């Protein structure tokens, strides 16, 4: 069985074996946990492309990085989008089981620039558990919001 802790922090300072990167399709470096990554593991990016709801890894600069592509909320029907957010985190999931991987720094896909401006913390982080259950990783989920981190806390309590 996986564990489930929260930390308030820059996901770039993470101690786990792996990082999940925020991605876009293109695998293109712009604003969010996107910019910590590509500043901290800057080679992560080359090749790192992979289509909406897929997930890319690579080992570079001593890292194992996770270019998962959330859907952009903006360019999708709330269904459509919310099979796409499941199916992005399900292939994280599935690239944390293949390979092995104990532990994990993981961000809330689709809660920011692709959020379409909506709070989708909760909708994010149901499928985060969802599809990592699936695996017996040590999970740490990064935020940057003290609101953000005290309803998260209060998600991975409810499970117990
Ligand atoms: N350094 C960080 N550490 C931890 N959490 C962070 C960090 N930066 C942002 N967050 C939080 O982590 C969450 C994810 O926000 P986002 O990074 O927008 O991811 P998305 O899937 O919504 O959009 C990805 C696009 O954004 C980029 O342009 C990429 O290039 C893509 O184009 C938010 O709640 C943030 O508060």
């Amino acid at each position: 069985a996986p564990s489930y802790r929260v930390r308030r922090a820059d996901i770039s300072g993470h101690g786990e074996e792996a990082v999940v990167n925020a991605a876009n399709a293109k695998g293109t470096v712009s604003d969010g946990v996107c910019r910590a990554v590509a500043k901290k593991w800057p080679s992560s990016f080359k090749g790192a492309a992979t289509p909406v709801g897929t997930a890319k890894m690579i080992r570079a600069d001593g890292m194992t990085v996770i270019h998962a592509v959330g859907p952009n909320f903006s360019t999708v029907t709330e269904a459509e989008g919310d099979r796409e957010l499941a199916a992005a985190y399900r292939a994280v999931a599935s690239i944390i089981s293949t390979n092995n991987i104990k532990s994990v720094a993981v961000p809330l896909l689709s809660t920011g620039t692709f959020s379409g401006g909506k709070d989708r913390v909760m909708q994010s982080l149901n499928h985060l558990f969802t599809a990592l259950d699936a695996t017996d990783a040590d999970v740490v989920i990064y935020c940057r919001d003290k609101n953000w981190e005290k309803k998260i806390q209060e998600a991975i309590d409810r499970r117990t």
